[PDB]
DNA sequence: TAGAACAAAATGTTCT
DNA sequence: AAGAACATTTTGTTCT
């Protein structure tokens, strides 16, 4: 267990509840805090991996949610 | 009137094709620079004004296929 | 019409 | 672990 669950690159730790690399960490934070009105140019199942994760922010963010990322994971594991 | 690659607003005829300024500039960069664009779908993404930034592989392919060529005039 | 430059958006890394 | 600040990459506009 040492892979990012969103893009399958090398995980750098748990962030927002999920083992992810640092790039998905800050992507998710930015997506959750701001606008994430993204539009898939395919069929909403683009392949999110180390080279292609730049391609589709819409599917990357759905992959984050699917993997379970959530901003209040910190205060969550406190319960 | 409208870009042949991404359906944005065509600014004129660039490298052989009626394209927009985004696509014009994207095209030169694609062929001159070196990157390896890989499609994350099915090699058939939708390239419109918003989605053109998502898949440079498909955008680039659309460019070539629409006849864009650095050598034209 | 093409380039250059400039500017902005989107992604990723370091935190001596 | 979470997040700021820094840094890069990628895209788009404008002014030659
Ligand atoms: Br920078
Ligand atoms: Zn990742
Ligand atoms: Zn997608
Ligand atoms: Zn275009
Ligand atoms: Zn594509």
């Amino acid at each position: 267990s040492h892979m990012c669950l969103v893009c399958s690159d090398e995980a750098s730790g748990c962030h927002y509840g999920v083992l992810t690399c640092g790039s998905c960490k800050v992507f998710f934070k930015r997506a959750v805090e701001g606008q994430h009105n993204y539009l898939c140019a395919g069929r909403n199942d683009c392949i999110i991996d180390k080279i292609r994760r730049k391609n589709c922010p819409a599917c990357r963010y759905r992959k984050c949610l699917q993997a379970g990322m959530n901003l209040e994971a910190r205060k969550t594991k406190k319960k």
